[PDB]
Parts: C-alpha cells; sequence; structure tokens
C-alpha cells in the first residue's frame, strides 16, 4: 500500500471533497463535482446528518458519534472522518489514514501533507466523528460524440480544405526553391514573368481555399453553439425549485452568456489544430529527409516551448477560474441592484449602491489585470525564444553555407520548412488559451452533469393510470428545508372530499408550505400524502401540476401580449372560454377600458398594470385552466366586498366538482366553511367546524375573542 | 437653399424621425435620440397630441388641424409635416419642403426622397396636418478629455516606448542592410559571431521594449475602463422610474456589460495607431529618399487598400448594431424567464418557454453568422489585394534588380521598408474592426448624454429655506401616464394636520399614484402639491423623500444580512434604535428564532423568508427611517389580529407629531379616524368621517349595504 490523497479545489464545502479524497482511497474514481452535488453541500456548512445520508446512499455503513479522547485504539476501522475547530474559526473536516504509534496521519485537503502532534490535535477539536466504512454495496473498480456526428460531411470537407491549403503552399514553395536553384544565373524576362504569373495564380488558389476554410468553420461554430446552447437552456429550466433558491440569479445568467468565448474559440482551434497536425506531419518528413542536425535544433528548440507552455499551462486555468467567478458575482449584484428600482430609490441609498458596485468592479478588475499580466508574460517569453530560436537558425545557415553544406535555394527551402513548423508553434501558443475554453466547458458542465440527477431521475414516477378527484390526506409526513427545525412535524389531516376547507394559523407557522407539498415542489421526508388511496410519488408529475393550480401571493405577470398570458400553459384556447373565465373571476369589465381589448403589449411585470388587478388577472388565468383541486391564499380581488363574486362564482360555478383549500391570512372571512385547520408547532393543534370549534373554547376561541 | 433630408433608423416611429430631420432643416443639429426620448414615442405610435407637446416644449409654434385637400395654399408656412394612412396599413408621417405649382417633394425617412402630384396625393391620406413653425424660442446654430488628462505621463511614456521600438527596428534593419552590402563573401567566421551577438542583442531589446509596451497598454485599459462603468453606472441610477418602466431590464444589463469589448479593443487600437503613424511618418521619408518609382507603387497599394477598406467601412455598423440589439433582447427574455421560475413551472409550460428562447437564439446567431460573414469576406479580399501587392513588388525588384538599378542590399532594404509600411496595412485593418467600438459607444452615449438626469434638470428646485412640515393638499393637480385618460382628473384635496386620515376606492381609482404624486416620483401636469405654505417643486427632492416613507405592497427584501436591510438608507444606526424599532413593528419575536440573530445572509429576494414576515420586515424597515408623513397600503402583518399592533404601537408612539395616510384595500378596517377620501372617475366624489359618511347615505353607504 501508498499514501494517496485528494487535494482541495472549492473554498467552503470541504466535506464533500474528504468524501470524494475517501471514495477514491477506497477506490472510486468518480468525477468529484457530481458527488459533491449529490451530497447535498450547504454553501454555509452542511452538518454530520448530511454526511451521514451521502455515505449510506453510497453505500457506506457510517455512524456518528462525538469524538472519542483515546484516538489510540486498535480494533478502529480506518481511514476516519473528523471535524476540527482550527484556531477558533469554524468546523473543517479532516481525514486520518493510518496510525502507527504516535504518527497522526491527517490528510486535510486545504495546504498538503499535514503532520500534528496529539498536543496540536487536543487542542484544536471539541467533539464529532463520522465512522465510515463500506457495507459491500459501495463497490470498488477501475471505472459531445453526438454534436461532432452530425456535422461528419462537413468535418470531411473542412479537413480536405486545410490538405489542399497545405498542398498548395507546399507546392508552391518547392517551385519556387527549384527556380531559385535552377534559374538564378538565367537572365530571362519572360520565363520571370511567366513565374510571377504562376505565383500569382497559387495565391488566388491559396484564397479559393480560404473562402471555403473560414465560412464552414463559422457555420460549424454556429451549429455547435446552437446545441450547446439549447441543451444547457432545456437542462436548466427542467429543475426543482431548491437549485433556484440556493443560487443566485446572476450566478446562472452568466453561465450562460459564456458560451460565445467556446464557440468561437473551438471553431477557430480545431482548424488551427488539423492545419497544424497536417503541417507537422509534413514537416517532420521533410526534415528527417533532408538533415539530421537541423532536425536536432528544431526539435530541441520545439522541446524549450513545449516545456514552457507546459510548465505555465497550470496557471492559467487558476486565474480563469477566478475571472468568470467574479463577474458572476458582478453580474448577480448589478440584475438584483437594476430590479429593486423602486427600493432603492425610496429609502435615497444610491450612493451605498454605487460604492458597493464600484467595490465589485475593483475586484473583479483587479483580477482581470493579473489575468492579463500573465498572458503578456507569457508571450513575451515566447517571442524571445522565438526570436532566440530564429537568430540560432540564421548561424546555422552561414555556417553551413561557410563549410558548403547547403545552397541558396537550400536555405530558402529550410526558410520555408522552419515557417511551417513554426506554424505549429503558433497553434500551441492559441492552445494556450484553449484553456479559456477547457474552464467554460467545466464550469457549465459543473450542473450539467450533476444536476441531471435532479432533472427527472430523482422523480422515479413510473405511474400507470392519470389524474384526481376525492379526497386528500397525509400520513406521517415531516418536512424539514435544512438546517431548521421542521415546520411540517406530524401531521395526521384527512381533508373531506368536495368541501370548502380552510387553513389558518400564525406566521411561521407553515401555512404555505403545506401547499408546497402537494404541488410536489419538495418531496417529504416521512410519511406521504394521499390522493384517493394513492401516493404522490406514484403519479405522474405533469398531471400533479396540470390538474391542481396554485395561485401564489407573489403573482408574476408575464411578459407579452394579455392574451398570452391568459393562454399560458394550458394552449389552443377559444375566446369565448376565456371570457367566460375572464366574467368568472371578475376580469372582463377590466379589460374593457384598456385602450386595445385582449393586445396591450404588457412591459416587465405588470409595470403598466396595477398590483391588484394583477392579482386578479392571476386568478383569471389559474381559472382557466380548469384545476379539479384549487388552492388560494388570501390575495382574492383585494378591493373589500367586491372578493365577495370571485369566490362565489366560482362554487356555483363548481357545481361540487371541484374542492378548495384557502390559506386565509385574515380569520372571520372563512365562516360559512366545512372545516378549519389550525397547525401550531408543526402539529394539527384543533380542527372542527365553525360553530364546533366556538363551542369548544380553546384558543381557537382565544384567538377570536382577542381579534375583535 | 438646397435640398436637405434624413433616413430613417428606426423601425416604428417615424414621427420623431421627421421632427429631427425638420429641425435640421431649421438648424438643430441634435442626436435624435434624446428628441426621440422626450417626444414620446410608442411601440404602437404616438398621436399628434405628443408631438404637438413635443414642439411646444422644444420651442415650436404647432397647431393641429385634420389636413386641407385644398393643398394649394399660399399663405403657407413650408415646411410642412403631415400623417398619411399608407394603402390602409398604419399611420405614417411625412415632410413637404416646397411645391411649385403640381409639385410634392416628400422626403419620406424610409425610402428617401420621391415625387409625387395630387394624382396619388388625395388617393392615400384621410386627415391630419400639424403646422410646425419657429416661435423664436428654437434658435439656429451650429451647436472623455479628462479621462485622457488624468493619464498624461502615461501616455508620454507609451509613445516613448513605441518610439523606441521603432528606432531599434530601424537601426536593426539598417545595420543588416550595411553587412550584407559590405560583408558578403567575407567569409569571417568571427565576425559572423559578433554579428549574430549584437542581433540577438538588439532582439532582446526590443523585447523588453514590447514587454513594458504591453504592460503598459494593459494598465492604462484597466483604469479607462474602470472609469467609464463607474461613470455609467451613477447615471443609470438618478433616471425617472418612467425610463424603467418603459425598458427592459436586459436592455440595460447588456449595455454595462458591452465595456468588456470597448475597453480592450481601445487599448489595443490606441498603441496600434500611434505606431501606425510613427512608422508611416519613417516609412514616408525613407521611400522619397529611396526612389519615386517604387514610392508611386507602394502609394497605389495604399490608395488600393484605403479604397477597399472605405467602400465597406460603413456596412460593418449595420451589422453591429443588429448584433448588439439582439443580444440586448435575447438577456432581456431569459432574465425573465428564469427569475419566474416559479410561474413557468406551476403552470408546466415549461415547453413553449424553451422554443420562444430557441426562437430567439435562432435570430440572434443567424445574425452574428452574417456579421462574421462579412468579416472574412473582408479579411480575404484584404488578404487577396496584399498577396498581389506582393507580386508586384516581386517584379518590381527583379525588374530592377536586371536593370541594374537596385542591389540586393538594396532589395533587402526595400522589403524591410515594404513590411514597415504594411504594417500601416495591419493597423489599418485592425481599426476596422474599431467599428466594434463606435458602435457600442454611440449606443451607450444614447443613454449618458440623452438622458433626463432627474437630480439635474427635471428637479429645478434650488431650494435653500428650510423644509416645512405640516397638512398636506393639491390644488388643480390633473396627472396622467401618457396614451390614456387621465387617472388624477381634478383634485381639491386638503388632509388634516396630525390627524389618521384615509383614503378608499374601487380597483383603478388611483389608489396609490396619489400618495406616487407626493413622493415626487412623477410630476403632475397641472396644478401642485401643498405642504404648510409650501410646493415640491420648491423643496430639495433629497428631504422629500428622507422625511416620508412609502411601504409598496411588493416588497423587495434586498440582498445580505438582515442588519443591512434594516440599516439600508439612513447608515451608523444603533443596535438599540432597531430593537426599539424591531418591538414597535413586531419583527423582534420573528428575529430570535432564526439560527443567527440579526446575522442571517438572505438569498435573492427573501428566498429564505417567509412572504408575511417579508412584509413585516419592510415595514419595520420604514420604521426605522422615523419619517414625518407615512403611507400604508394595507399589507400590515396581513394576520387580522396582530395588525392590530403593528399600527397601534405606531400611533401611540408617535405622539401628536406624525401623520398617517392609509390607502385601505379592506374597507371597515377602518372605522375610527379623522376622514375617508372616496375619489371615482378622478374626482373626489364623497369625503367626511365615519358617522357623518355613514348618515350622508350616498354610493358610501350602498357600498357599505353591499358588503354587509
Ligand atoms: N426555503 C424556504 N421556504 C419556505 N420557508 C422557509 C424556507 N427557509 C426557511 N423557511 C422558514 O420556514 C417557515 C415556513 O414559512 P411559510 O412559508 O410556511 O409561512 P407563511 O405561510 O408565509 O406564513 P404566514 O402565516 O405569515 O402567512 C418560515 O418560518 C420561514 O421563514
Ligand atoms: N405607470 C403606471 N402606473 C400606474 N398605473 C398605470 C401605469 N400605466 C398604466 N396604469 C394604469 O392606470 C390606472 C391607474 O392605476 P393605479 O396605479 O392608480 O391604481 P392602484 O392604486 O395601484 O390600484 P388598486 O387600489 O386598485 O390596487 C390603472 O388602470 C393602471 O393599470
Amino acid at each position: 500500500k501508498k499514501y494517496v490523497c485528494v487535494r482541495q479545489y472549492d473554498l467552503t464545502d470541504c466535506g464533500a471533497a474528504c468524501l470524494s479524497s475517501i471514495a477514491q482511497y477506497y477506490g472510486l474514481k468518480m468525477s468529484l463535482a457530481k458527488i459533491r452535488e449529490m451530497t447535498g453541500t450547504d454553501t454555509q456548512g452542511t452538518n454530520a446528518y448530511g454526511l451521514i445520508h451521502a455515505a449510506k446512499q453510497l453505500g457506506f455503513s457510517a455512524k456518528g458519534v462525538k469524538a472519542s479522547k483515546e484516538d489510540l485504539l486498535k480494533d478502529f476501522r480506518l481511514p476516519a472522518i473528523a471535524n476540527v475547530i482550527v484556531d477558533n474559526r469554524l468546523a473543517h473536516f479532516v481525514v486520518i489514514y493510518s496510525i502507527k504509534n504516535r504518527i497522526i496521519t491527517v490528510a486535510d485537503p486545504g495546504k498538503g501533507i499535514v503532520r500534528y502532534s496529539m498536543d496540536d490535535f487536543c487542542s484544536i477539536w471539541t467533539g464529532g466523528l463520522v465512522l465510515l466504512e463500506p457495507g459491500e454495496a459501495f463497490q470498488k473498480g477501475d471505472y459531445f460524440a453526438g454534436f461532432l456526428k452530425p456535422l461528419k460531411k462537413t468535418v470531411l470537407c473542412i479537413f480536405l480544405a486545410s490538405l489542399l491549403y497545405t498542398a498548395l503552399g507546399i507546392a508552391g514553395s518547392f517551385y519556387i526553391k527549384f527556380l531559385f536553384d535552377d534559374l538564378i544565373k538565367f537572365e530571362k524576362l519572360n520565363d520571370l514573368h511567366i513565374i510571377s504569373a504562376g505565383f500569382a495564380v497559387i495565391f488566388l488558389l491559396q484564397i479559393f481555399l480560404n473562402y471555403y476554410r473560414s465560412i464552414l468553420v463559422t457555420k460549424l461554430g454556429m451549429s455547435i453553439d446552437k446545441s450547446i446552447m439549447m441543451e444547457y437552456y432545456s437542462h436548466v429550466l427542467k429543475l426543482p425549485m431548491n437549485f433556484f433558491n440556493s443560487r443566485k440569479v446572476g450566478e446562472i445568467i452568466s453561465r450562460f452568456m459564456d458560451a460565445s468565448k467556446i464557440r468561437q474559440a473551438i471553431s477557430g482551434a480545431t482548424l488551427t489544430i488539423m492545419i497544424d497536425t497536417i503541417m507537422a506531419v509534413i514537416g517532420g518528413i521533410l526534415l528527417y529527409i533532408q538533415n539530421s542536425s537541423l532536425f536536432f535544433i528544431s526539435f530541441i528548440i520545439i522541446l524549450l516551448y513545449g516545456i514552457i507552455v507546459t510548465v505555465f499551462n497550470k496557471p492559467i486555468q487558476n486565474a480563469n477560474r477566478q475571472i468568470m467567478e467574479d463577474n458572476a458575482k458582478l453580474t448577480s449584484a448589478l440584475v438584483e441592484s437594476v430590479k429593486g428600482i423602486e427600493t432603492i430609490k425610496s429609502f435615497g441609498a444610491e450612493e451605498q449602491t454605487e460604492k458597493s458596485t464600484r467595490d465589485k468592479i475593483e475586484t473583479v478588475m483587479k483580477s482581470s489585470f493579473k489575468e492579463g499580466m500573465l498572458y503578456i508574460n507569457l508571450s513575451s517569453l515566447t517571442g524571445i525564444v522565438a526570436g532566440l530560436g530564429g537568430i540560432v537558425i540564421l548561424w546555422a545557415g552561414a555556417y553551413n553555407v561557410i563549410k558548403g553544406n547547403m545552397s541558396g535555394g537550400q536555405l530558402l527551402a529550410f526558410n520555408a520548412l522552419l515557417a511551417y513548423f513554426l506554424t505549429p508553434v503558433k497553434n500551441l501558443i492559441d492552445l494556450q488559451p484553449l484553456i479559456q475554453t477547457a474552464v467554460v466547458a467545466s464550469n457549465r458542465l459543473g450542473e450539467i452533469l450533476e444536476l441531471a440527477t435532479e432533472k427527472e431521475l430523482r422523480e422515479d414516477s413510473d405511474d400507470f393510470v392519470i389524474s384526481l378527484k376525492g379526497d386528500i390526506e397525509f400520513r406521517n409526513v415531516d418536512f424539514r428545508y435544512g438546517l431548521r427545525k421542521p415546520v411540517l412535524k406530524n401531521i395526521n389531516l384527512t381533508i373531506p372530499k368536495g368541501k370548502t376547507v380552510a387553513i389558518v394559523g400564525e406566521s411561521g407557522s407553515g401555512k404555505t408550505t403545506l401547499a408546497k407539498l402537494l404541488m410536489n415542489f419538495y418531496s417529504p421526508e416521512k410519511g406521504d400524502i394521499l390522493i384517493n388511496g394513492h401516493s404522490i410519488k406514484n403519479i405522474s408529475l405533469e398531471l400533479i401540476r396540470k390538474k391542481i393550480a396554485f395561485v401564489s401571493q407573489d403573482v408574476f405577470i408575464f411578459s407579452g401580449t394579455v392574451k398570452e398570458n391568459l393562454c399560458l400553459g394550458n394552449e389552443n384556447v377559444d375566446m369565448d372560454e376565456i371570457i367566460k373565465a375572464a366574467k368568472m373571476a371578475n376580469a372582463h369589465d377590466f379589460i374593457e377600458k384598456l385602450p386595445l381589448k385582449y393586445d396591450t403589449f404588457l412591459n416587465e411585470s405588470g409595470a403598466n398594470l396595477s398590483e391588484g388587478q394583477k392579482q386578479r388577472l392571476a386568478i383569471a388565468r389559474a381559472l382557466l385552466k380548469k384545476p379539479d383541486i384549487l388552492i388560494l391564499d388570501e390575495a382574492t380581488s383585494n378591493l373589500d366586498s367586491i372578493t365577495e363574486n370571485h369566490i362565489k362564482d366560482a362554487i356555483y360555478g363548481l357545481e361540487d366538482d371541484v374542492t378548495v383549500i384557502i390559506i386565509a391570512h385574515r380569520l372571520s372571512t372563512i365562516v360559512n366553511c366545512d372545516k378549519i385547520y389550525l397547525l401550531k408547532d408543526g402539529e394539527i393543534v384543533e380542527s372542527g367546524s365553525h360553530t364546533e370549534l366556538i363551542a369548544l373554547k380553546g384558543c381557537y376561541f382565544k384567538m377570536w375573542k382577542q381579534t375583535e
């Protein structure tokens, strides 16, 4: 056996890095990004419970107990993961491989191979330990193309064009060398004119080849950009709301906009690499035929250039990864700053926002200064190396001329061959900047492959039939958001079928998350939500959100025409149906006074529309969808009595086919209804009808008396 | 005089273009951007009333009457602007300059100048005319540096470095030519080694000079980008919310990010232009000394290159302006699509939101393909011209060698001089892409140069006297948003001083714009808003927003820590005051249960906070500001019973120093208050106290009876 460890790449989430390191220690050479993302890493630091769950799903026999002071154990099972409080800063996760008698081997990825004595061990940490051992499910073993395959003919044509251009250049160089070698002391004017005409024809042929080469390179880049953009965006929509809550808007906006670099750079780099490969293949044979000493000198120069580029390849990513993830932060701050235009001016804090944006610009630009300084230094070093190589080549040519080995035509041919070889040097210089494509590909694939499980695989629906009607119910449902005490602690609730039930409660008493669970926005940990003797986990997710709607309080009016916003979702809608819906939800008398009936272009999100009017419009839009089960969180008319219509028409229009769940902020708005459900401290405290709850004389009656 | 006209650049709003054209016809060389902006151009088209208002404010004596069929008028005052219904498509605006007997000269911006008689003149249009004449308020006359001035030493150093590099190159070329001319067949090994060492030393000096020059340009571009970005953001801050309502968020975000190139290309192009100027200055003298025929050939080649680059110089902007304006629209739609992630998934319409994005990508990429095809074509013709010039130069050199005019060393010197001259050709090729910076500079001066700057221009207060606070009142206030009937028609309202007054109404009855006017968000057209015998137009705008707050219903929680959000605006706040405020607005018992007291990092806008809880937090934040005049819009805790506290503590805590305006959606929540103000159809319909209004038995009583 030998010592092996994996170092740190991220900054805040070192626990996932430690888990990956122990994974490859047991022999799982899997990408750390995907494993880290399905571990469930937190920005502020996931606790040991998430790590235990990640070990369980990986196939480990993990168990978490406070760290034993006696770290000289014998029946112990290595390696181990433990917590440390580094000089009273935070809790960091470290791994220990093999104790012998006295040496504590800690493989901290932060700063390399670490070696503390027990004096430091007793000083740093306080308590924490997870005993991870494989459960034989965690099994050992030494465990893009489609886009290239759709343009095989174009790739072949581009390669043929590059080969033709290289052949034309080689033929022209050979003809020029032969003319110089033979027709030197010729003194012929017509021959010179004919040679000039031939050279002009060769140049015209080269231009003709360059036409097709450049046009097809641009066309290939176009299609590659289209494919990658479309795939990313399609995958970026199909995510659960948890990823949206976790990340900012700008950290998503900036990732998509970075394709402009990769498309152009890859389009250029493919042609450059093909041309360089062809040129090197020709040049190697040409040099081998020509001479050995000149070939040796050229090989030495190429080896020096390759040594330089290999030595300085690593540092480029170290700057690019900072540039990208600081530009992302700049965009994320600026988007939010612009969006809250009303609030920023309302409290008159413009200069503070300006100074914050100045700080963001200053850091994003100080990073760029270094990222350009490295490029300039490398370019200058490469140019100096090229100049030294050219001086050496000139000296060698002079020595050969003095010795009489090579002739003037041979010197010209050697110069042409050296230029052809240095074309690969220019290709290597360009590929030095291909790290700019590598970093953007790795950054954006970081949520393409890792989050792929969240797209549809995590659903695991597998459902035989469709739709629902009846009654909803809960069974031992425990739901938590993470880093917080559970809000849905223990619910035993069965809503009566086809009745107007309502849920009242207090602020922070989970009045919404209860409805959020029904839409399968977040999956519950324990228990299940049953509908007509079924389960949410065993029903198609499309019908789950298609048959039941949800009128969120923060209504989001989508940009475009009114007809599109009303028709969003269920497409192919006749105008008569939406007219009936608007009359049903009081959205027809409103639309009459607008300048263009159902043809007004709404800018941004209801900018030219009143907030109460937008709330009414959202209810109308939901009533278009014809939901069987409806959920209204207050936000009904928001105009005092008028709200009588926008519900009474529904209940009268229901004809007992639908059921309604009213998350009612304002008590006494729900009096003549089937049941009232209070949940406090997670548990369903008291339930019953209005008269029954009033006669009960509990906390419900106390709150009612306090209200009035 | 002579005929002059202006061509159309936009598509939908040609009236602003016609107004600008008639402005230059009367001697106004102002950018059409600002004029088009304060004309009030709509996506569909502004009527004649807005154009008349624009003429009045610009200083043109305009009057709008239906067009006279008898268009042979003699007492008339040309030029004229008239509307036309072009073959029953839309209402376009045209200008007529001079009529002789049977001549109509339509200088249509869309299709240039056309000549028509009355044969078609009566056929096309139906009715409309505006008679614009200079009222002598308009006047005739032929109506960046700081950033360059702060880097004079750096610019001088860069110029000196470029001159040193040019001198080193010239000295090396001259030494090489002299060595070839003198030591052609000397065959001295020591002399060759010494010459190689000297050439290597010269190359090292040139490499050092290029290194220093490159780092100079990099740091100069750094500072230029910093200054320009910082300037733009501040100017994008104090702009009327009108600008925010009119424009999308992406059309603002894409402008700021556009600097990424302008900075880099300008930094490169400054050094390139300086080097090219120095090289051309040297080369002209060198060629004049050398020979005339070679100088004539070089001048002809340079003229051909200039002609070919100038012929296609204008078309590049015609593509870049499309590229930028389409990328802006892509970002504007995609940002909204991402930020409405809840609503998109609520109705499960991810399919449509992908197809629309695919269409946007397709158009923004076809435009890019065209704009790259133009670049490739121009580059290919430039390369072909360069190759032809090189062939001609080789033929001329061969002819001179045959005639015996120039020698081999002279041929090498001529080749070096030709390379130095063609360096300016490469500089011109690079400056061909400087249109990419010119277009973004123009697009962004379309905002920087052309903006309202609400602080500087719209205010015009210049208040030296201390602000006075008391009862508020309205005087003949008429306020409209544009293209709509006025919402604030005619108000004669005087709020009692230091009393709890409330304003109730119906949806679409200006239930907020009335308060929006007080904050001087939009300036009223007629009348004024008086405070303690003063006016809003004659009070400092900072105090107007510092002394009175506004709790918007769409609360915007600003990203960061809770302490920052509470302390936003009024900085330097002691913790005791915010604790008192939170206890005053019920925001302390909330903050206790959170994991970190006043130190929780909020993602996005209240993502990990309850909606209602964020609403309460906004009220607490407003109560920090200690406003003398307060405006609530329901949205007080929204928990019914608890709301009693979050107002009663304020009124008890006010001690009559403050006054409160309650825009109350829910009637019967305001019973024990000073006055109730109903505004209907713009006018104040009925006012009075609760008992007085009940005894009045009007529409107020009818609505009360209908409510319950
Ligand atoms: N991502 C999250 N989503 C929802 N609630 C969260 C989240 N993170 C933390 N929480 C907390 O969990 C609780 C759930 O609040 P919930 O959204 O259910 O309230 P609500 O229905 O808006 O309350 P109210 O009675 O004021 O109307 C709150 O205390 C909230 O601050
Ligand atoms: N920029 C704008 N600001 C406000 N209203 C606008 C604007 N543009 C158009 N409108 C329209 O003008 C009318 C004025 O509405 P206003 O904003 O005064 O109502 P509100 O007080 O917000 O409404 P409510 O009390 O019913 O919720 C509405 O029909 C609104 O849609």
